[PDB]
RNA sequence: UGAACUAGCCCUGGGCGCUUAAGCGUACUACCCAUACCUCACCGUCUGGGUUAGCU
């Protein structure tokens, strides 16, 4: 009755969340850093 | 008082027309337009890059 996903789909999506953190996380640094940029 | 000299225009030796030019010299602003220059679109060629746990 409960059909399981597929194991190559919860690979993927332990991929793309740690890629997604690693986007979001040099997103913040990315916005910190141009806004002292554009300051200079 | 003149004399010559210097330089330049005139005479003798594309068409229509033009004469303080529509010729010649110089200066100055306007304007005309090439397959050239710029911006854009499109064609093609070349060069470089991206694109698969093929993510509704």
């Amino acid at each position: 009755a409960s059909i399981f996903a597929p194991e190559s789909l919860l690979k993927k999506t332990k991929a793309q969340k740690q890629s997604r953190e690693q986007i979001v996380a040099a997103a913040a640094e990315k916005k910190s850093a141009r806004q002292k940029k554009r300051e200079l």
